[PDB]
C-alpha cells in the first residue's frame, strides 16, 4: 500500500512509523515547518528508533487523517489533490462527528471512522515518545463496504495496529468519547493524574454525571449506550497498574505544551447537540467552559 | 459588655481585638492549642503594629457570644460552649443556613445572622494581619427582636465594625454568597486571582449561571434577587484598582494553606436545598464535587 497520513503529529507518527516498519511506503503530511524540516534532515526519531519517512509541507491508495480536530479541516482543504476516485480515507480523531466535514471532501463510498486505543507523545519536532500497546475499531460509512472495511482491518493489523472492523462504530465512538469527555477535562482543570483522579472522594459522581449527559443525547441518535460498563470504563483509566500514573492527552497538550484542547469536539459537542435536541447537558457545558477559562488563563 | 468570641481565628481575633480596644471585656474561645498557648504566652500580635494580652480558652471549659469559627467547627464549637448560653449570639460567617445548627443550640429570640465585609488574615499561631476598611450587616431571628439588633449594631460600631441592622438579611447574605459561591471556587480550580478570571472568555458565562441557580433557589424561599446586580455585584471583583489582584479566601484556605474550604455551606447549600426544592443546580453541584475532588488531590 502507499499510505498519506494527513497530520503526523504524535499519533500520526506512531501510526506512519509502524507501516514503514511493516514495509509499506509511507508519506507523512504535516502543517508545521519545524517538525517538517526536522524530519526531512535527520528522519523521525522515537523511543519506542530512527526512520527516514518522506514528509511534505501541506500547502497514495490511503489517506489516515490525525490531525487535532481543529486542523482537519484546512488540512482536507490541503490535500484534496490525493482524494482520487480510488482513494481511501479513515478517521481515527477522537471527537465526535468528524464524518460531516469529511463528506464535503471525499465520496461517502471512500470514508471510514474509528477510534484507537494506542497512544503517543510528540517531546519536539521530529521527535516522539511511543508509550504502550493498543488496538483500533473502524467502520465503513460507504453503502455496502463491510469488506473494504474488514481489508483495511486487516492491512493495519498486519503492522501490528491491532484494528478490528466494528458494525456499531457510533456506540464506540460515543464509548470512548466519553473516556475522553471526562478524564481529560478532569484531569486538566483538577492538575492530577488519571490514578489521583480515582482516588479522590467526588470522581465517581462526576464521571457518571457526565456519563449520563452524553447517553441522553446518544438515545435521541438511536444509540443506547451500556451506561454502567461504559462508567466502569471510563473508571477502568483509575487503576495505576494500566494506565493511572499518566495524564491524559488533553492535559499534555495544555498543561504541558500550551496548546488548545478538542474540548469542543468532545463534550462540546455533546453541548452543541443538547441545544439541538433539547436535552440539559450543563456539566458539559460547564467543564467546556471551565477548560476554556484555563486555556485563556495560559494561551 | 462581656464578650465571648467562640473562633478566634483571623477574623474572630479581628473583632475581639477591636472590641478589647473599645474597652469591653472579651473571651476568646479558641480550638487550635497553638494558637491559644501562643496567645497566653504573649498575647495576640497583630498588624493593624499592635498587641494585646486577651483571655483565652481552649473549647474544652458573658452576654454576647460572636460566633466566627469555619462553618465546619461550628457545630462542634456550640456542643462545646453550651454552658455560656439571656444570654446573645452573634453569627457572621460566610455561608448560608447556619441559623439552623445554631437554632439547635440556642433559643430563637436570642439569635442574631450577618454578614460582614472586614478582611483578615492569620498569619501563625498567635498572629494577625488586619487588613484595611470593612463593615457589617445583621438582623434578628425572634419575633420582634428590632430593637436589641439595632443596640447590638450600635454596641458593635462603637468598637469601629461600622455595622448596619437590616431588614432582609436573607437578601444580603444570599447577595453575598453568590460572590462567594463564584469568584471563590473558580479562582481556587482555575489556579487564578479575580482580574485574571475576569479577562477569560467563559467567566462572565460560569457566574451568571451561576448565580441563577442561587437565585432560583432563593425565591423559593420567597427572596427576589435583583440577578443583574448581583452579578455585577460579584463582577465588580474583576476590577484591579480594587480587589482584582487578590485571590480570594478559599483559594487561601486551600491552595496557600493546605486547608479544608467552606464549599459545602456555599455553593454546597445551593445544592443542598435545589434537592429539597426540586431545582436543578448542576452547577453548584459540580463546583463543589470539583473542589472537593481538588481537596482530596491535595489533603
Ligand atoms: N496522542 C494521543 O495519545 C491520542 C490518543 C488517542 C487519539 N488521539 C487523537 O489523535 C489526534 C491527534 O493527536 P496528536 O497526539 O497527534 O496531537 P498532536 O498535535 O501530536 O498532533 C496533531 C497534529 O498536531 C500538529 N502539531 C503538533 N504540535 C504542533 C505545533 N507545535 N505546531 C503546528 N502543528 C503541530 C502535528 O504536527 C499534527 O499535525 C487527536 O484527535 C487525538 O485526540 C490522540
Ligand atoms: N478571613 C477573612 O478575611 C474572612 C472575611 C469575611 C468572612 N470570613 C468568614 O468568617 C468565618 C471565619 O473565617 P476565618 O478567617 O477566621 O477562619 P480562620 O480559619 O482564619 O480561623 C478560624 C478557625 O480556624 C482555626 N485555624 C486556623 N488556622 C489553623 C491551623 N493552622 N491549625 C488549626 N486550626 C486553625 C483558627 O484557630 C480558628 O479556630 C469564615 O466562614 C469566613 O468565611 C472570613
Amino acid at each position: 500500500m502507499k499510505i498519506a497520513i494527513a497530520g503526523a503529529g504524535a499519533m500520526g507518527s506512531r501510526f506512519g512509523l509502524m507501516l514503514h516498519q511493516s514495509g509499506n511506503e509511507v508519506l507523512l503530511i504535516d502543517g508545521w515547518a519545524e517538525h517538517v524540516q526536522q524530519i526531512k534532515e535527520h528522519g523521525l526519531q522515537a523511543n519506542f528508533v530512527e526512520a527516514k519517512l518522506p514528509i511534505v509541507l501541506q500547502s497514495v491508495d490511503l489517506i489516515i487523517l490525525f490531525t487535532k480536530a481543529m486542523q482537519l479541516e484546512k488540512m482536507l482543504q490541503d490535500i484534496q489533490s490525493l482524494i482520487k476516485k480510488d482513494t481511501e480515507v479513515l478517521c481515527l480523531l477522537n471527537g465526535i462527528g468528524h464524518e460531516d466535514i469529511i463528506e464535503k471532501f471525499v465520496p461517502m463510498e471512500n470514508i471510514y471512522i474509528g477510534n484507537t486505543m494506542w497512544t503517543a507523545g510528540l517531546e519536539g519536532p521530529g521527535q516522539v515518545k511511543l508509550f504502550g500497546s493498543g488496538s483500533v475499531e473502524l467502520q465503513n460509512l460507504g453503502d455496502g463496504k463491510e469488506a473494504a472495511a474488514k481489508k483495511l482491518a486487516d492491512k493495519l493489523s498486519e503492522s501490528g495496529l491491532n484494528a478490528h472492523f466494528s458494525d456499531n462504530i457510533h456506540y464506540s465512538i460515543y464509548r470512548k468519547a466519553c473516556v475522553n469527555g471526562t478524564m481529560n477535562g478532569l484531569c486538566t482543570i483538577l492538575d492530577v493524574n488519571m490514578a489521583e483522579l480515582g482516588k479522590t472522594s467526588t470522581a465517581h459522581k462526576m464521571v457518571a454525571t457526565i456519563v449520563n449527559e452524553f447517553a441522553k443525547v446518544a438515545a435521541v441518535e438511536k444509540i443506547e449506550l451500556d451506561v454502567p460498563e461504559v462508567i466502569a470504563h471510563c473508571e477502568s483509566c483509575f487503576d495505576p497498574e494500566t494506565i493511572g500514573l499518566h495524564y491524559p492527552s488533553m492535559y499534555q497538550d495544555l498543561i504541558k505544551n500550551h496548546r488548545l484542547t478538542e474540548i469542543d469536539y468532545i463534550n462540546g459537542a455533546i453541548s452543541r447537540k443538547g441545544k439541538k435536541y433539547g436535552v440539559a447537558t450543563p456539566y458539559c457545558d460547564f467543564l467546556t467552559e471551565l477548560v476554556h477559562a484555563k486555556e485563556d488563563s495560559l494561551n
